[PDB]
């Protein structure tokens, strides 16, 4: 009586979770997504992979991976797969309908329709109403119990669109959760899984991380972890973040040149590494040419890997020209600065960029003229910043020293405006 | 198990609500004062009740709640009911009253069976996988993600899985702090929602904190609905925001009148009456000190209301204590400071109060040996801040002094001059 649609709305599965909400871009998305599965945390894979290529029209393709999925389901988790095959059989039922095939989506309906009365509650229902009656109850409770509360709203209003009292729910969650934001004690379910988990060996080295995050504990609990598991990708990244925290970049690159042998195409890999690189190249200043140039060519060949992957995932021109400078490289270093321009910018990054650039022309480069330019654009944005400030210091400078010479014109401007804001502040 | 099943309900003792409270006083004072400000309230309150080993006493509103339901949702009164009726379940049974529980029991399998969905279960493996999947997309799934593996452990508590999934989905909010888009939903909401005033001057406070028609919106709402106390006590706020306390203050006083011995509302209009307090003082041009007592008393008054209630949701102390300062009258202060040291307290705050406490000492009161020591106290604290530089600073003052006249002094410069040894070379970094 009613669309196939609808229908298909109700699934459990990936068509019906929201998995590209505020995701601008589905080429970011793939590549964001690819990178990460390189990383073997399962079934579940197959099934996100399916997902991204019907979105990219390879429908085909997509059963391709559904198949590949029910049948690891079927190998592993073997004695159980009714429950275990829910969602990938209601992707099938999903793939099939925008393929126009009406007889296997009907199938796989089918097929979901019967593990659904066979192991359906007598206890719980799914509900919009039973969403919502619980949303009101933990805003009531309020606390870090308004975070669980928007989801519950949110959930209300994927199923019934445009509904008054979803909203209001959603909208005081929001504004609660915006103004006073949850607290994450994830110390604890860290100890409570590793305790659950001895083996996985990546739960550990969260607990060290964190640990050294809210600073003996931790350089163990990493060593235990890559004792256990060095192959494990996951373990090595994070490992490596680990010490270049703790200002140690050759364990760091170490580890990584480790992991990047597994996936040697990994994009998060080579960017990591190429800012370790980096690491140790202001480390080894604050304590040699044929190193620093060596050395920044290692961070220079990973870094460019990262951004020829993705530009948007991989935000590294900034760093690739700051690291061109260093080596004496002035026309890269152009390459690169011309390059974040072009870019999206915080008000923020764009006074940071403005203060490189401009120190770039004011000590690389010959021209003061240049640095100008940019100290001004740099100041005249209106973010209250250490570099806005350090950018007034540099102009009132070369203002004062220009007036030293001639009492000249230009600067008795540049001075006026300066003079401008500190007066004003207080 | 009769529990193990009781784990399958949807109600106040499957949404694990206590999770991060270690006081239940604590909790039932800030849910209580905050239903001073409906079916759902009830059954919170139910919940509580029973929380108390107060059983009998929760049964009473969950009858109430049932009876409320069938006139709001009379057609819908079996759906409507579920909550409610899954808590019936679990209160009989903490009463070990087994047979009304399988009478609740009953009537819950009966509206699921034949509200069931044909296409969809609810399920803690379906939770989790869920879960997985958003983890593996990142960013904004990530709150969503913790969820999923919540959901899965209320109704699986325990399982090795459920909880590595959200070890990591917390580990990762804690990393990157999820955005929080709060004015579309408002917009949205207070169109579809009209008549609910409350919505407009939350609108307004979150528009004034991102700076016209914030003044527009709760000016609305303040005439729409002038008796509403959620309305009245967000207006008041607002217009504090505006730093116009004066408004804030009238309009607080309107609310005290629907519930006269509100802690919550006590302490809000108390800081309102304190931020006048600072504000008279600016002028300095005539107004007078009969005055200023005049308000610090009002100020003290309502923060000592708060203060009585509860000494752990309002930590007024510190501020009770520098308002009885400001009066003279020490003695009063004497006691909030007394009090202040006496509790947990963060680092940096255990330094404003040896600095707000030394400052105190050296200059109402004239003890300079006193305040001595808590600068002292204060800058051996390990920590960074505006407060221990105020404070190495006052010691350098009186160690000056005490080399021009003991030689005591003489080491209160050596671990300064040394303190600011290792801090210079940060700096240059």
């Amino acid at each position: 009586k009613n669309s196939l649609e609808s229908s298909l709305r109700q699934l459990k599965c990936h068509f019906t979770w929201n998995l590209m909400e505020g995701e601008n871009s589905l080429d970011d998305f793939e590549d964001k997504v690819f990178y990460r599965t390189e990383f073997q945390n399962k079934a579940t894979m197959c099934n996100l992979l399916a997902y991204l290529k019907h979105l990219k029209g390879q429908n085909e393709a997509a059963l391709e991976c559904l198949r590949k999925a029910e049948e690891l389901i079927q190998q592993e988790h073997a004695d159980q797969a009714e429950i275990r095959s829910l969602v990938t059989w209601g992707n099938y039922a999903w793939v099939y309908y925008h393929m126009g095939r009406l007889s296997d989506v009907q199938i796989y309906v089918d097929k979901v329709k019967h593990v659904c009365e066979k192991f359906s509650s007598p206890y719980r229902i799914e509900s919009p109403e039973l969403d919502c009656e619980e949303g009101w109850t933990r805003l009531k409770c309020g606390g870090n119990q308004n975070e669980r509360a928007k989801v519950c709203f949110e959930k209300a209003l994927e199923k019934k669109p445009k509904n008054p009292e979803f909203t209001s729910g959603l909208a005081i969650a929001s504004y609660r959760l915006d103004n006073w934001p949850p607290s994450q004690n994830a110390i604890d379910p860290l100890r409570q899984a590793i305790r659950l988990n001895p083996d996985n060996q990546y739960l550990k080295v969260l607990l060290a991380l964190k640990l050294h995050k809210m600073r003996g504990e931790g350089e163990k609990l990493v060593e235990e972890a890559l004792e256990k598991a060095p192959g494990v990708t996951d373990v090595l990244r994070s490992a490596a973040k680990f010490y270049r925290r703790k200002d140690e970049p050759d364990k760091a690159i170490e580890l990584l040149k480790k992991a990047l042998e597994y996936i040697p195409n990994n994009a998060y890999l080579h960017c990591q590494i190429g800012c370790c690189y980096r690491a140790k190249v202001f480390q080894v200043m604050n304590l040699g040419k044929r190193k620093l140039l060596e050395l920044i060519g290692h961070a220079v060949a990973h870094l460019k890997k990262a951004d020829e992957a993705n530009d948007n995932l991989f935000r590294v021109c900034s760093i690739l020209a700051s690291l061109h400078a260093l080596a004496d490289q002035y026309e890269e270093a152009e390459y690169y600065f011309q390059k974040e321009f072009s870019k999206e910018l915080t008000p923020v990054a764009k006074q940071l960029l403005h203060l490189r650039y401009g120190n770039f022309q004011l000590y690389q480069m010959k021209c003061e003229d240049k640095a100008i330019h940019h100290f001004i654009e740099g100041v005249k944005i209106n973010q209250k910043s250490r570099e806005k400030e350090k950018m007034k210091d540099k102009l009132q400078k070369i203002a004062k020293m220009r007036l030293s010479k001639n009492g000249d014109s230009e600067a008795l401007h540049v001075l006026a405006f300066l003079q401008e804001l500190n007066e004003k502040m207080q």
